[PDB]
């Protein structure tokens, strides 16, 4: 019937127009993080250093990247990112 | 030493302060586009149905009837999986 | 107590033995697979070519057969097939590092 | 004629390589089939109990090795995803 098909275009249209912007985010939000990245690879290199150690013993007081937890946390996240990144592709591939 | 230090220190900072936003954001971005995941995979079967294509060739359609819109959302979602596919090698090598 | 102990390394001993073979043989079978993907990328490009099916509905006829209808076709469904296999496996493995 | 030689160049492309996709088709899903054992392997390895002539499992770095290797194996995976994404 015209009404069934009417209603099952109403909702599909408002299905794209909830998770469109969804798709637009992440692509946006994805491509920033890759241009971004090598200050990722410079602060992560910065933490294993020596100097780091060096600094973090100095005698003031730390909040920041010489905190106990800031840098870690940081590798946490970007390592978490990566698992929940891994387990989307597969289920991407299986709706291309 | 304690000036050469604090300048090494304000590099690093000015370094995670324009950096951090862009993993807190597309951490968000990632869960959110994956509670809403479900969507996409209706609009997906909904595009390829024959009753897509009886819909759309009636007697203009803008939207999820359009030409091009759910196609061009669907070769957005694939070229964001070959994006992350690039980006996952990357990452593993900096854990 | 020490011939227990014997017998729970003997079984982790087993374990080892028979899996060992199974990562060093994947290790070889995808390095070698890399160093010869472009054998594939060559194949797969000539049958989606318009030459391929022009070949393809010739008069020689059929050989079996990179110009039969399911060979070349199977090759790139397996590939791909080992693409999602691919994709299954990494998460799991990143879980047991 | 031409037709006949690029066919036979073909031909032999195709033997050369499809036993290396099959022989990895099948080596990936014996590493599945076994996976278990890493698991256990790994998890042996960290736990207490194995603190515990040593040459083999309880050599100093037999498992490290293998957990080695495993992650290798990922990276190498990980490089080779986008690129068969790109020939599908």
């Amino acid at each position: 019937s015209m009404k069934q098909d009417q209603l099952i275009v109403e909702k599909m249209e408002q299905t794209y127009e909830a998770f469109s912007p969804k798709l637009a985010n992440l692509i946006e939000a994805l491509d920033a993080f890759k241009e971004h990245y090598e200050e990722y690879a410079t602060l992560r290199n910065f933490y294993s250093s020596d100097e780091w150690f060096r600094l973090a013993n100095q005698p003031d007081i730390p909040c920041g990247v010489l905190s106990e937890d800031l840098l870690f946390d940081m590798i946490g996240d970007h390592n978490q990112l990566l698992a929940d990144i891994l387990d989307l592709a597969p289920i991407m591939y299986k709706h291309m």
